[PDB]
């Protein structure tokens, strides 16, 4: 019997590469998505063509609300329903947009940015652990969390809370054999809405290669942390940033 | 005239000591409280006896909800209505209790722990800056990287607060508003706690084998708001007697 | 009786500013210097005409060598010889220049960069403690230690070591009632070798005021840490950098 | 032709495990040693039995001295001499013993503890870079650098300097495509001299399984960092500590 993984926000970009690499390694996968239904169904098709009955999709909004605990329990339940087990949780889904201090309401911005980046990872970790081999959680963090983007306080607060969660859950779940770690990209696949001039600005900042990470280079670090070569690693966050966070202003 | 400060959760313990030292420094103060009305009023009366019309109280719940932004705007508004200005914001109010991974619902725990420790501070910061030696001091935690077992939501809240301190220091520096943190290790121990359990913590502290008084915590806050810290922003001053340096 | 302080490299710039503020606070001061004899004696003259018999000079090379332990022991001894006590040690003296990975021998550069920034503070800390109220040590650190200047590896290695000493000495000397803390400037008084244009480059990167810290502003944080207002503070490094360390590439 | 790796202090324990795993992955290796000549040749013999002429030994003292630069240049040269290339440098050799603030002179302890943990890594880095594909350097760090052992200031100073070197060299050598990373054990193979009951005290503190890391679990992280799966990673230090560093006093 093959192990199974949940990857949140897996229809596109980095989450998609993570799901694909997990699948190539021998994992059965839940592809969680919010809006990207066609891309999700498309990916599960591709993976199932390769090895039948090894991928399903699971739709959920991960914005904070009184029903978020239920939705997170459902993502984990969907893994047990399809595969009879759940060995790996990857917390990848994330809202990312500015929220300056000086059309969405501030209530909604807090709900989305803190919900996706922090509260949903927390609830998913709870549900994952309560449902419980080589078990582990990998949280997608941010190498720039101490040198934050300007006017991104809510986003940056969420990513900080995710560091806190990584550490707290590593400590608490250790006696259950569940390891909890992070991968912190600096600049990888750039925002779809970002202009080409900004993208090149950022690329020119990276010491190693003057370019962004492929989604695949981020996934590689995720694969290492879930693997048997990382059996003593818990509470660790691996920067995959080509040296970006080392460059002064 | 005299500057003015808002201190959240100022009725008791550390928040009380901060409001008192700010007032002794020459600040007029808004004493925010949630449940401790009698303590908050008794403080206001004590301070107004010192100097008339220099202390007011302001009640609010700082739990996350749809009304929290309004409550936070109103707390800032009260300082302006009382004193005509708002020079200092101290984010001190905090819920703190275990939330194990394995009689409140989890969504209430999220609302209270993340609300008080992180979201309320962010909203208050927003309202404070929009209304503008201006500065904000956030009460953090020296043990954020070596957290208490089964305190994930609290620990998440305090990490968020660090992120807030850094992000707001960056973004508010052009307006000349400094944003800093004070991080206690072990200070005034919970009210319930038996002396035998307080002693376990006190014995861990290298400097004196004793917890910080609320006054020692307030001293660092006073430093950070003063003219002696005018180039200090984005900084978190540990006040922990070396506790965070002690391995398991 | 007035307390006594040793400040290393105190003939000019930040070290002078620290010695002056300690003096104005009521301390008697040992003005350590290496090459700046005229400036050191000039300073002591100014302080002594303020209050008679309150400042002395002390020459020492703080380069690493087999005699460095004797030299640091003697700097402390001179505070006791002059004032009968030594309450405060400020580790300020510092060599700062590039050492590219790809003039002085490399062994000389190691000796000067590591000696001044790390080994001497360590030896002085040993001597200060062995000779032993509000006793403390303040180490001048660097807010940019994790976002270092290009080609400054040895200088950066020395400032990181100084962080480890601050932490290790806070831990070990706490039972003796000696507190050990740091102040970490970002950009303060720029090097005299630096031209106005390069100075302005640095100035423009600082969020808080677009300007460097005055030497007085750095001295202020030192005076705080040595005061009774910081009686519970040990192993803390306070950045005084106007937000510089928070700014991304 | 196979790539080639230099591993310092490779005759025993963790260095030996790193050398063995690199060799099993397909590297030719230089086994550096100081006093452990017999063990080093024994290791070389075992590896050469596996594949002829794929393992050589190299003797050097890594204590700071006037001759250290030439010694480090020779270690690097021995790899080029033996194998015609040098692809990987693992800075593992390390002196570790207490140096109380309040046998060997203190200046010897400085030379050993700072020389092995920091200055030799710096000089070897210089030589490795100067003599220059998937090139990288891995530095053996310490997960407990911020919660150090009581009375180990110089050791802790050297490990902190090694973090600064990891960062500084990652930044400066990125343009050359040389990556520079760290692996940070907590408790792995306990020192031979350590008492048995004292060893169990440490094991009982580790959240993940209340045991120490095997030397192989440390080596696993090294293998990852030098591999093609870590090609975007530089300036990163991976903790392999089973959560020990997350545990409060
Ligand atoms: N350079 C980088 O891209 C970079 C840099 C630093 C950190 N990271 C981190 O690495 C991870 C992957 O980055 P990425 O750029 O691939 O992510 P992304 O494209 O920005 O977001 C990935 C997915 O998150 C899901 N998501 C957003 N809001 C959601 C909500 N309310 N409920 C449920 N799902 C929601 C979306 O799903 P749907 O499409 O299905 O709606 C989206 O496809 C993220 O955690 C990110 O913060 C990335
Ligand atoms: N004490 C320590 O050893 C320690 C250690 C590390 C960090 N800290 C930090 O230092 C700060 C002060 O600590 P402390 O021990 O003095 O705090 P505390 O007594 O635990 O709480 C301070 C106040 O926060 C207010 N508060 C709690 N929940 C609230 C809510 N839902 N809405 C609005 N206000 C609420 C309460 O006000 P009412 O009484 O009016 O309801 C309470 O009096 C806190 O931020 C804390 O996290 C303290
Ligand atoms: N200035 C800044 O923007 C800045 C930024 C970050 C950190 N810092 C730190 O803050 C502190 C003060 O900075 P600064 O710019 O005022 O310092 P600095 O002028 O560069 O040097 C201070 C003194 O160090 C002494 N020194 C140099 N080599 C010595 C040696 N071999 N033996 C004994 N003494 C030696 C010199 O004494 P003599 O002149 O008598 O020979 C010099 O005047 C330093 O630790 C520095 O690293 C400063
Ligand atoms: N073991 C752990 O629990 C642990 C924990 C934290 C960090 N680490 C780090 O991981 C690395 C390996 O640990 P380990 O326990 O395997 O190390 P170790 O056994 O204490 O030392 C490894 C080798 O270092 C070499 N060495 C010592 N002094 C030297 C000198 N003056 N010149 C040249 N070589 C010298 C010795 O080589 P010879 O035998 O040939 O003389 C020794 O066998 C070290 O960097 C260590 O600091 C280990
Ligand atoms: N979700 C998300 N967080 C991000 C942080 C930085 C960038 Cl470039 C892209 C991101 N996408
Ligand atoms: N609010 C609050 N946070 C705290 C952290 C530690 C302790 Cl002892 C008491 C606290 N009270
Ligand atoms: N000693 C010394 N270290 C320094 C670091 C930065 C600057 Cl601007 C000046 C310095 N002077
Ligand atoms: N060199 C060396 N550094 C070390 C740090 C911790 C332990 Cl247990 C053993 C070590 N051996």
């Amino acid at each position: 019997e093959a192990p199974a993984a949940v990857v949140t926000g897996a229809a596109k970009r980095i989450g998609r590469a993570i799901a694909v690499k997990l699948h190539q390694t021998g994992y059965r996968v839940v592809i969680h998505y919010h809006n990207s239904a066609e891309a999700a169904v498309s990916l599960a098709d591709e993976l199932n063509k390769e090895r039948s009955n090894t991928a399903v999709v699971c739709q959920a909004d991960l914005t904070n609300s009184n029903v978020l605990p239920a939705s997170c329990e459902e993502i984990i339940n969907s893994c047990f329903r399809a595969f009879g087990r759940c060995d790996v949780l990857v917390n990848n889904a994330s809202a990312f947009y500015p929220t300056p201090l000086v059309g969405k309401t501030v209530e909604t911005q807090v709900a989305e940015l803190i919900g996706t980046n922090a509260i949903a990872p927390f609830l998913l970790t709870m549900s994952f652990a309560q449902r419980q081999s080589n078990l582990s959680i990998v949280n997608l963090c941010d190498a720039m969390v101490d040198q934050p983007c300007m006017a991104f306080s809510l986003y940056n607060m969420g990513k900080h809370a995710l560091v806190g969660l990584t550490q707290s859950a590593a400590l608490e779940l250790a006696p259950y054999g569940i390891r909890v770690n992070g991968v912190a990209p600096g600049v990888s696949l750039l925002p779809v809405a970002m202009g080409e001039e900004e993208k090149d600005k950022w690329r020119r900042k990276v010491p190693l290669g003057r370019r962004e990470a492929s989604a695949e280079q981020i996934a590689d670090a995720v694969i290492f942390l879930v693997s048997g070569s990382a059996q003593y690693i818990t509470g660790s966050i691996i920067k995959v940033d080509g040296g970006l966070s080392l460059v002064h202003a």
